[PDB]
């Protein structure tokens, strides 16, 4: 019959402090006769009913997309418990268990390294600002920009990458217009990773 | 019932003079109680009847999986055209018609900056050296580093990203000990994409 999804909370969620991470089980393609969905949450093995199920979704598909939601304790998704989502229904001769959690695994703390626009790129309006982020354990992790205190507009970030000793890299592409590198603005890359002092760190970028 | 996947050739297999392309239709979940297995190949709606289904091969989870495989034109695909793959299996209600093609619109030049590690690196015994390729259009792209003829081992590579101009960027790092950084070894970054000259273009990377 149906098809369940299993969804772990944003990195930034599980790293920073008045944040509400949330695990969401969803599930799609379900019956008609029998829209009646159970939940059922467990963590470590230990079922709690601290959870949220928003109504059933009647979808153009005919279908009910169900989902639900467990806020989970940032300390809870660190520390690697296992959660679990059990869907019932009739469709089912037996429920559909799926369970997620952190990647296990010793955490590595990122290098973090602010590269300028190459000499060649100065014939060309706008300029590119590189952040590498490197041998980090876990892949989730957050990189955002920005200048004087106010975020930047127009980066865009590669995913993790498997690196050759097991741990993970990515770049950032952040891209202003020449004048304002050329200026001496500063320009920073934030990092949020598990493995870093305070969850945070940071890196200017500027000409000389 | 059974699911089918299409598969583009490699890049470098349609970029590159001798190589051979090939697009792979690949059958799963095939069962055993009409588990014969028929492909139709067809090229842009005119049929081919020069493709080739390679022998039968089992599977893990009782499962099946059964792989054909169109050898093809380079310089077709890179026309445009459409790659239909046609599975005709009795457990099937009706035969799959999947298609493929190079993605279309305007090919776009990659530009392309290589980066000197961060002053900030130097202080660790290996260097990460980097290549920034950007505003390339289609995604379809291959990258590789190498020095004095030979090619480099250690380096990894980003997938394409999409940026906020419908163009991709990607970047490679490729990693040496400090010490051949140090002696001023010329480093090269090598790309080949459908809209460079010859399909290839070459950039330079050395101590200041
Ligand atoms: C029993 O096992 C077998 C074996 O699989 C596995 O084996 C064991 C050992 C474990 O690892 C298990 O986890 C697992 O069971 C099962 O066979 C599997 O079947 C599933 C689906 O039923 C397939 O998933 C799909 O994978 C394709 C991509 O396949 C390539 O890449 C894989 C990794 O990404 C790689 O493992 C494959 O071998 C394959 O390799 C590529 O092949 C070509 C040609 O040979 C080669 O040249 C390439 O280099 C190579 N690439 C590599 C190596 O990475 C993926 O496309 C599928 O995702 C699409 O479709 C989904 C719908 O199911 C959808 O959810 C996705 O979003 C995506 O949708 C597509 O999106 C694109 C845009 O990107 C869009 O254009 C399309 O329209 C859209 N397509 C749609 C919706 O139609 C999906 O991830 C497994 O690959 C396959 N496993 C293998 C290894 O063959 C068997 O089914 C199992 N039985 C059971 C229990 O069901
Ligand atoms: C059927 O549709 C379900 C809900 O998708 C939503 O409704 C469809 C019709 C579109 O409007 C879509 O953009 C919406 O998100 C899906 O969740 C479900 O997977 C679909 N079933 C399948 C597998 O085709």
């Amino acid at each position: 019959g149906p098809s369940v999804f299993l969804f772990p909370p944003k990195p930034k969620d599980t790293l920073m402090a008045s944040r509400t991470p949330e695990v969401t089980c969803v599930v799609v393609d379900v019956s008609h006769e029998d829209p009646e969905v159970k939940f059922n949450w467990y963590v470590d093995g230990v079922e709690v009913h601290n959870a949220k199920t928003k109504p059933r979704e009647e979808q153009y598909n005919s279908t009910y997309r169900v989902v639900s939601v467990l806020t989970v304790l940032a300390q809870d998704w660190l520390n690697g418990k296992e959660y679990k989502c059990k869907v019932s229904n009739k469709a089912l001769p037996a429920p559909i268990e799926k369970t997620i959690s952190k990647a296990k695994g010793q955490p590595r703390e990122p290098q973090v390294y602010t590269l300028p626009p190459s000499r060649d790129e100065l014939t060309k309006n706008q300029v590119s600002l590189t952040c590498l982020v490197k041998g980090f354990y876990p892949s989730d992790i957050a990189v955002e920009w920005e200048s004087n205190g106010q975020p930047e507009n127009n980066y865009k970030t590669t995913p993790p990458v498997l690196d050759s000793d097991g741990s993970f890299f990515l770049y950032s592409k952040l891209t202003v217009d020449k004048s304002r590198w050329q200026q001496g603005n500063v320009f920073s890359c934030s990092v949020m990773h598990e493995a870093l002092h305070n969850h945070y760190t940071q890196k200017s970028l500027s000409l000389s």
